[PDB]
């Protein structure tokens, strides 16, 4: 019948296969081989139906080795998973759950505080221990009424042709990803995958162009069916000043009318403008999703916040261990213990609290977090809060 | 020319002639009558075009006595402006800007510390000091799909007619407004104003429903044109529990495809479901905007978070005075100083942290609040914060 394995070279074309049947972005099998460099030796399962050969790959699953800032600009290896497919012809056989179990025990033993990925559905992971931990937010500006306030900051941005300043590029993102919770460090590979795109395609998207401070840049093309929107991919600003100049040069794209981008709740642009609703929310959704592998690894490599007295609790994760948890001058102390416990919680708030995405007061009132303490509460909450607001690094 | 005065009773025909021409949602001479009574003496000015009698009104504005909760279950006495109106033969003439400062004069002799208004435009009123205070955040659920989680609360909950409740929606909302920041006193002239939109109008909206808990209840109408989405257009709940309870009874619409409610962001209800997508946020804008009219007074009237220790600083608002800001045990005292700034900020900024709604380090990220240091901001930030998550009881 069915079996789980680590694919063969002779599994590829099954697996592309099925890749091409399950996302339609699917990269071709030339760019999948970029993301396959990131896949360690025994990161990937699949599901044969059959046993012996020419059985043909009816599921399939896989990680990277991705590294993940977190609160208090602390990087820690994170187990990315990625390319999950179950055949259309095997729905509801248990593969998911076997194909996952197989990688969390891989990963587990790996030594991964952490794993990760992006949700293709929302009711899907939680299942797992996976809770969603930063928000895409998209903003779509109005650019013809679009004036900055006399107290926003600002010629010091250049328009590029993105080709043409790969390292500027680099280095910029890399200090980018260092101080971001969310951050993640974008190998070689994906920066050629990246540049590859900007090309503009015969049949598909227009041209990308950038703008270039020293301390940031953005990513825009015109949208393909819409040609009055500009559509921002990608705009890292390490500087509030250089976050204002890239905004000064879009709302500067007089052929426009609308500029959108996919950025986080916190994104200040609102508040450079007079009129802070011209800055619309056109959507919302959760974007990386998170599995504490290791609780007492991940809540001790994390920084707290400063402004909380030190404090202690007991913290019981369901099915995941229970822990005497000491917080205090923004460290966690983390140890094992058998008094009762004062906070519960499923694996997956727990990730959903570890970058500061949500609020364990919110968690809290939905029942989805349990305590006897209201103070203990404000706490957590204070805590686990992070001083640089979470955002998301690339889709994987 | 123009003279700027107190309405007599012979001015309410041409301020209604205005109103209605000015607002489509008006509230006809008959409702506009209700309102009226929450008018203080002396709370109303118009500008007449010419001199004497025979004059027309051109302008017109006013202020409601209003009790508005801060953080700490502190009720303020606060003037909410309303029916602010310009002819549209007058427009770029000063008027709006005369009626104004002269209001903000009578306000502020009157001894309120704060006022308040909702906005036709996000452009017109920073410009007055007013700051975006509380946040409209719309989530439409697909309930099709909506499955509640293992966790979450839950028989308790009646569908009942509105009309037949009102002592015991009264009481839940009077509750409710003095335990969340946002909160207003609702008067009774308003509950009759409300009740009596209650009953369906030919030509117009459905009729109206009610789901009563003993501690929440929410009032809902089926859409007029789009027949299977419920609109809530008001939920008031004062335990997690009575919000789940009438979240299942909403969820259990079982004719609607669709039920959509005006929210506030910290909303747990994405968090009561197996899949949190299913709460779609599908519009998001600024709701009770807040000018601080006496610095010191508001300061000190609100609670701080207890989980800051205790600092000190010094605040300037431009054009609104330097002060010497203390903030310890979930209090502030705020005194006279001409010792240098160590934070600078229009009067509109301040209205925006005032309840929590904005986080000092994301105006500081678009300069709109100075300081040199950032452990002040990141104390600022927490100190503001509010341990029950800001919300917006009505419009006016």
């Amino acid at each position: 019948t069915v079996t789980l394995c680590s694919p063969t070279e002779d599994d590829w074309p099954g697996m592309f296969l099925l890749a091409a049947a399950s996302f339609t972005d699917f990269i071709g099998p030339e760019s999948a081989t970029a993301w396959r460099t990131l896949v360690p030796t025994d990161g990937a399962v699949v599901v044969r139906d059959g046993a012996g050969p020419g059985s043909e790959v009816v599921g399939m699953a896989l990680y990277m080795d991705l590294r993940l800032t977190v609160p208090g600009e602390v990087v820690l290896p994170t187990a990315g998973l990625s390319f999950v497919a179950v055949a259309p012809t095997h729905r509801r056989r248990g593969l998911l759950r076997a194909m996952c179990a197989e990688l969390h025990r891989r990963i587990a033993d790996s030594g991964y505080p952490v794993a990760a990925l992006h949700a293709s559905e929302g009711g899907i992971y939680g299942r797992f221990g996976y809770g969603p931990a930063t928000t895409l937010h998209e903003l779509t500006v109005d650019r013809r009424f679009a004036r900055f306030h006399a107290d926003a900051p600002g010629s010091s941005v250049r328009l590029v042709r993105p080709t043409e300043h790969r390292g500027e590029f680099e280095a910029i993102y890399e200090r980018w990803r260092q101080q971001v919770p969310g951050g993640l460090l974008r190998p070689q590979v994906l920066w050629d995958e990246l540049l590859a795109e900007c090309k503009a395609a015969p049949g598909g998207d227009r041209e990308s162009f950038a703008l270039l401070h020293p301390d940031g840049y953005a990513l825009y093309r015109v949208d393909r069916t819409d040609l009055k929107l500009a559509r921002v991919s990608e705009l890292r600003a390490v500087t509030a000043d250089a976050h204002c100049a890239l905004w000064r040069a879009l709302i500067g794209l007089d052929s426009m009318e609308r500029i959108s981008i996919i950025t986080h709740p916190q994104d200040p642009l609102p508040h450079l403008l007079t009129d802070t609703r011209l800055a619309r929310t056109t959507w919302r959704q959760d974007g990386l999703w998170l599995r504490i592998m290791n609780v007492p690894a991940a809540l001790e490599a994390r920084g707290y916040a400063h402004e909380v007295g030190e404090f202690s609790t007991v913290l019981e994760v369901s099915d995941g261990g229970r822990f005497a948890l000491k917080i205090g001058d923004g460290r966690a102390r983390c140890t094992p213990t058998d008094a009762a416990a004062e906070i519960e919680m499923d694996r997956d708030v727990l990730g959903s609290l570890y970058l500061g995405a949500h609020r364990a007061s919110t968690l809290a009132a939905a029942n989805r977090l349990r305590t006897k303490d209201s103070q203990l509460l404000r706490r957590l909450d204070a805590a686990f809060a992070s001083d640089v607001p979470v955002q998301t690094a690339f889709e994987f």
